[PDB]
């Protein structure tokens, strides 16, 4: 679990949104596992606007941070689970990390601010849904 807090921005793994979540939806993107739902409460999370490919997020599954180098956002091919079907999935970095299905939702962040949050996992690799790209979060 997890999520980034921006303005009166929430954004979350779309495969883990609530129902109020879904009641105040501002976009999802099912091939990039986003979900961005609106806020009263103003939030100071600092979103980075750069092309890093080093930086250090965090895995619930071993309560620790670890510095990876990453891939820029690409088209990546995901094994089917049970919230997907085996699909292409947008805007997604890999890096050479520990990630379990409930690391979801782990933050990644370089010098800049926060670069996305994991998303994907397995066989000795972990993927993050990048947010540089969305500027809006930040108006
Ligand atoms: C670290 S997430 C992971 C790890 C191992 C096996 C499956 C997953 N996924 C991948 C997710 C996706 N973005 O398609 C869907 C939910 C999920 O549990
Ligand atoms: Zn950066």
């Amino acid at each position: 679990s997890g999520a980034i807090y921006v303005g009166n921005y929430r954004v979350v793994n779309r495969h883990l949104a609530t129902h109020n979540d879904w009641a105040n939806l501002v976009w999802e993107d099912s091939s990039r596992d986003l979900l961005v739902s609106s806020t009263t409460a103003q939030g100071c999370d600092t979103i980075a606007r750069c092309d890093c490919q080093t930086g250090v997020y965090y895995c619930s599954s071993r309560r620790k941070h670890y510095p990876v180098s990453f891939s820029k956002p690409s088209l990546i091919f995901v094994e089917a689970s049970e919230y997907y079907p085996a699909r292409y999935q947008s805007h997604l970095m890999l890096a050479v990390g520990h990630s379990e299905p409930g690391d979801c939702g782990g933050i990644l962040r370089c010098q800049h601010g926060v670069v996305g949050i994991v998303s994907t996992g397995g066989n000795g690799l972990v993927g993050f849904a990048d947010v540089r790209d969305l500027l809006w979060l930040d108006e």
